[PDB]
Order: C-alpha cells, then sequence, then structure tokens
C-alpha cells in the first residue's frame, strides 16, 4: 500500500533574500508585469538565460538528492532557497501573485502548486519539485518528479513515463517545426498507457518575464499556428495524471489537487531553439 490523501500543514516563517540580490518587479505587487513581451530573445538575454537555467538545475537536483522518507517539503524548500541566495539568485515564486515560498512542492495526487510545509514524505511517495531562479534580469524554469523510497509499479511508471514523454517532446524542438508537436508527441505517448495529460496548464515562453505569453500546449491541437524560430525560449512542462482531469484548489488558494485522489508526474526544463535544433538551458 501507499498513503492516504494530503492535508495542508503549517508554513516556516518566509526565507529572507539578502537585499543586493535584485527582485523581479512583481515581488510586493499583487500581479506580476508579463505575458506581452517577445517571443525570440536577444543574445544577450540568452546569454543570462543559461546561467539563470544553470542555477535553477542545481537549486533543483540538491533539492532533489534530499528528497527521502521522513523529510519534509519545508526542508526541500530551505535547501532550493539557500542554493539560489547563495548564487545571488531571486527564487522566483517567492512573491509571485503572494505565493509565500521559493519552489513548490507536489506530492502524489496534488498536480501543482504545493507549497512546502510540514508535510513529511514518507515511503511510496512521488514528490515534484519546481524552482525557478531570477538572475541578470531573466528568469530560469525546471522541475522534476522524485522518488521517495520503493515506488509501486503504476507510480513508478508514471513517472518514468512523464520523463519520457518530456524528452521526446524535447527532443522534437527544431526551427522551422510547428510548436503543436510537442503536445501530439506527449499526448500520444501518455495514451498508450491511458493516462490523461493536463489541459489548463502549459508550457510558456520564459525570458526576462517569468510567463511572457507564448503558451505551450501539452495535448493536441494542432490549430495552433506558431512555429519554432531560432532564438525561442520556452518551457516544456507536462502533468499527466493516471486518473480523470478533474481537479480541485485547496482552501490556501494554491494548492492544486485530483478530484479522484488519483496521481500525478510533472517534468520542466527551459528550451532555447537553436539554429539546428535545441538546447535545454535548465542543466547542470
Ligand atoms: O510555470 C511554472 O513552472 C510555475 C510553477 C508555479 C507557477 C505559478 C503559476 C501561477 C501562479 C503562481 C505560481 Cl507559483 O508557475
Ligand atoms: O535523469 C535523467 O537523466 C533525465 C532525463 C530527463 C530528465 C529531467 C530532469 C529535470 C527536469 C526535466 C527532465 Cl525531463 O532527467
Ligand atoms: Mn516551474
Ligand atoms: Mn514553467
Amino acid at each position: 500500500p501507499s498513503r492516504t490523501a494530503l492535508s495542508p500543514g503549517v508554513l516556516s516563517p518566509t526565507r529572507p533574500v539578502p537585499n543586493w540580490i535584485a527582485r523581479p518587479e512583481y515581488v510586493g505587487k499583487p500581479a506580476a508585469q508579463e505575458g506581452s513581451e517577445p517571443w525570440v530573445q536577444t543574445p544577450e538575454v540568452i546569454e543570462k538565460m543559461r546561467v539563470a537555467g544553470r542555477i535553477a538545475a542545481g537549486a533543483l537536483a540538491e533539492a532533489g538528492k534530499a528528497v527521502a522518507p521522513g523529510v519534509t517539503t519545508d526542508e526541500l524548500d530551505r535547501i532550493a532557497h539557500e542554493y539560489l541566495v547563495d548564487n545571488g539568485a531571486y527564487p522566483s515564486t517567492l512573491g509571485y501573485k503572494g505565493f509565500p515560498k521559493s519552489c513548490c512542492t507536489s506530492l502524489n495526487e496534488v498536480i501543482c502548486h504545493g507549497i512546502p510545509d510540514s508535510t513529511v514524505i514518507t515511503d511510496g511517495d512521488i514528490v515534484n519539485i519546481d524552482v525557478t531562479a531570477y538572475i541578470g534580469g531573466v528568469h530560469g524554469d525546471t522541475n522534476a518528479t522524485f522518488p521517495a523510497g520503493d515506488v509501486a509499479d503504476e507510480h513508478r511508471l508514471l513517472v518514468d513515463r512523464t520523463r519520457e514523454a518530456t524528452m521526446r517532446a524535447i527532443n522534437t524542438v527544431k526551427p522551422g517545426r510547428a510548436l503543436s508537436v510537442i503536445g501530439r508527441v506527449i499526448e500520444s505517448y501518455a495514451n498508450r498507457f491511458g493516462y490523461n495529460v493536463v489541459r489548463d496548464f502549459t508550457g510558456h515562453g520564459i525570458g526576462t518575464t517569468f510567463h511572457n505569453g507564448l503558451v505551450v500546449l501539452h495535448y493536441d491541437q494542432p490549430a495552433v499556428e506558431t512555429i519554432m524560430q531560432p532564438g525561442m525560449t520556452f518551457t516544456i512542462e507536462p502533468m499527466i495524471n493516471l486518473g480523470a482531469l478533474d481537479y480541485e484548489i485547496w482552501d490556501d488558494g494554491w494548492t492544486v489537487v485530483t478530484k479522484d485522489r488519483k496521481w500525478t508526474a510533472q517534468f520542466e526544463h527551459t528550451l532555447l531553439v537553436t539554429d539546428t535544433g535545441v538546447e535545454i538551458l535548465t542543466c547542470l
């Protein structure tokens, strides 16, 4: 057997960031200034996104190394937060639309936007950690689902196959191809196993802003005409459900859970379209 349905815990105090680490403009505001930015980035922007992406990838891998039964999701946030701040990066989620922590930690039936807190990870859990770094005036965004202890076969396979769906979609990225191929490839692969790809959350353009108005769907919709062009930067980040897509949001206003409490998994990279293919910006 795996654990029972989760419930919310208590948050630790807000974690401080030294003042010399520049804040994104939305910290201390209720909304963000984003959604109308260009989709192709300039070379200077891309070079700063490589640095933000590598720092985000390091924070994700250090917090993912700590996933084990007995560890709290708050402890993963401490690790991610400190890694970012020691690298002179601001954690982009902290204060984004009022989100209270430096990463999102989404176990088991939590689709996304789980809030690090007193929740204890236990054997059989799958733990998505999602971290974004703002440094050099740009963002870098990555997430991965990590197993805790011995995970049941149905949940292990969901994680491995989500990871594979994400990588197969990244390996389609090429100038001249339709953006819609990413969702065609993810949903065709998911559907081989009878999984359902979440539709109401998507990937996005990213650059000087977190969510720049470019939308990357992870389901099949070939009517989108957007073409991948050199210098475009965006995420591929499918959330894949064992059960139905219906979902609810907890009273905290953030945590998104499957209504049937069946488990879900997600992986994410920030990508650059190159002249030949793709470059993953969120690698170690
Ligand atoms: O794009 C992401 O990878 C992501 C993870 C969390 C969020 C997010 C979206 C909307 C409101 C707040 C938050 Cl933290 O966005
Ligand atoms: O373990 C690996 O080698 C592997 C393949 C894909 C990923 C991964 C890591 C971080 C975020 C996204 C993805 Cl797809 O990690
Ligand atoms: Mn993310
Ligand atoms: Mn993202």
